[PDB]
């Protein structure tokens, strides 16, 4: 019930101070690293892009794991879609500071990746108890991992910043008109977009990223401009997204040996949550006193995506995150059985 869920949220608060304290450490090493690249290197126009769970105020676990994005302003970019993927692109340019990594017209992800990796190893040795370590490449993003005081892992993604208007594959995405309004949609789509190096599954492809927009929505999320700015307009949208993330995290924990749920990530949960916000656009559909109902809305929609094997990227609707090419049918059916069981029994995974 809604009291069991409120107890989970209270338990998650006990971890607030360790996450924020660790975020202070990350920021200290990141600003130091950033000012070496910024001063003099092949990545001079670099800048910090403050995105990810922590900056969205929905990081509720893993105080030793942070994702950080560096952005790189580039001269005007021309894109070329990789086959019919809708999310993966080759980068071209319409005498620029990236000429080093070009191969003909195409900007080489793996070459730029490789210099970035080396340039940071070189500047890291000069930084107090911080090292570079290699996790699974995952297509090139995260591009490099830092280990701060040999305790905190910081995954750092290099992202190109394009101030051009969004690619065609986003035209029907970001369907926030009935929720956040058409005015907000136009305003958000005048913002830049980002490209992160990412194998599409041998190629030099990049994938669109809209983390800065996901942060904007999450921190300005009501139909009312004053949603969550006073006690009469405290909604439970964020509490539901935190509970969805914690649900998945706790389920993955119960399979740490075989790791059957390894392919599922909080990005999947976050994408499904944005679709529910679109489907339930009124702030009264997220009254704090209806927490148990809104959480059920989030869980059944997430079950529906697993059963239909369809979870469309919130910005690129033809990019299906749950297609069998990415997540096999068997993993989705296994996660469906667990979540179904938990939903029908008032979430015994949350019992103390
Ligand atoms: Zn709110």
């Amino acid at each position: 019930g809604a009291s069991k869920l409120r107890a989970v949220l209270e338990k998650l608060k006990l971890s607030r101070d360790d996450i924020s304290t660790a975020a202070g450490m990350v920021k200290g090493v990141v600003d130091h690293l950033l000012l070496r690249l910024k001063c003099d290197s092949a990545f001079r126009g670099v800048g910090l892009l403050n995105t990810g769970s922590y900056y969205e105020h929905v990081k509720i676990s893993a105080p030793n794991e942070f994702d950080v994005m560096f952005k790189l302003e580039v001269p005007r970019i021309q894109l070329e879609e990789y086959s019919n993927t809708r999310a993966y692109y080759f980068v071209k340019f319409k005498e620029n500071p990236l000429s080093q990594f070009l191969e003909g017209e195409i900007l080489s992800a793996s070459k730029m990746l490789s210099k970035f990796r080396k340039i940071i190893k070189e500047e890291i040795n000069d930084i107090k108890d911080t090292d570079v370590i290699m996790k699974r490449k995952r297509g090139g993003s995260p591009a490099v991992t830092l280990l701060i005081s040999e305790k905190i892992s910081v995954d750092i993604t290099l992202a190109l910043e394009s101030k051009s208007s969004w690619p065609a594959s986003t035209q029907e995405g970001l369907r926030i008109q009935n929720w956040l309004s058409a005015k907000v949609r136009k305003q958000l789509r005048l913002k830049p977009f980002y490209l992160v190096p990412k194998h599409a599954k041998q190629e030099e492809t990049w994938r669109l990223s809209f983390s800065h927009i996901e942060k904007e929505i999450l921190n300005n999320h009501g139909k009312s401009k004053t949603c969550c700015e006073n006690k009469e307009e405290k909604c439970c949208r964020k509490d539901c997204l935190k509970l969805m993330k914690y649900l998945l995290e706790q389920l993955k924990e119960r399979f740490k040996d075989k790791k059957h749920l390894d392919k599922f990530s909080s990005y999947h949960v976050k994408t499904a949550f944005f679709h529910v916000c679109t489907q339930n656009p009124q702030d009264s559909q997220w009254d704090r006193k209806d927490l148990g109902l809104c959480f059920d809305n989030c869980v059944t929609y997430f079950l529906q995506c697993l059963r239909t094997e369809k979870l469309e990227n919130y910005f690129i609707p033809e990019f299906n995150l749950f297609s069998s090419n990415l997540i096999d049918k068997r993993s989705k059916e296994f996660l469906t059985k667990q979540i179904e069981y938990e939903r029908n029994n008032e979430f015994p995974v949350f019992d103390e």
